[PDB]
């Protein structure tokens, strides 16, 4: 039970959006250099994967 960017591929972060929560999102596969990460979601209609960067926008890592 990790909320949160354990920097782990199948560690589940947080993503924002959907209603606007940072809900546990599951990182599929990640991307060290540009640092962005394959997330899938659970409650996401459009696509259910996005490739997107860590605490850019709607991405929380762990509690710290």
């Amino acid at each position: 039970n990790r909320p949160g960017i354990t920097f782990e591929i199948g560690a589940r972060l947080e993503a924002l959006d959907y209603l606007q929560k940072w809900y546990p999102s599951r990182i599929e596969k990640i991307d060290y250099e540009e640092g962005k990460m394959l997330v899938h979601f659970e409650r996401w209609s459009h696509r259910y994967d996005e490739w997107i960067y860590w605490d850019s926008n709607r991405l929380r890592p762990l509690e710290r």
